[PDB]
């Protein structure tokens, strides 16, 4: 890493995939997926969605490396599913933080 902070928590947000397999399949294993993100604070980094791009690409990698030291590895599939959640979780944190900045 190098200065990515953990965001707040909001359980494992439910995502749609257009297909009863992928949709239920996510659910079936949402009891192991991320409930917080890795982002960076302000006075150094900011944007609308780009402030989530790097964040998500970090939180995600972090749950892959963790498995490797445990003797496990997610795939690009379990990562592509995380990319949807971890994004919205990063945007939902960003908004809650932005409501201070905007309120200044």
């Amino acid at each position: 890493l190098g200065g990515y902070m953990l965001g707040s928590a909001m359980s494992r947000p439910i995502i749609h995939f257009g297909s009863d397999y992928e949709d239920r399949y996510y659910r079936e294993n949402m009891h192991r997926y991320p409930n917080q993100v890795y982002y960076r604070p302000m006075d150094e980094y900011s944007n609308q969605n780009n402030f989530v791009h790097d964040c998500v690409n970090i939180t995600i990698k972090q749950h892959t490396v963790t498995t490797t030291t445990k003797g496990e590895n997610f795939t690009e599939t379990d990562v592509k599913m995380m990319e949807r959640v971890v994004e919205q979780m990063c945007i939902t944190q960003y908004e809650r933080e932005s409501q201070a900045y905007y309120q200044r």
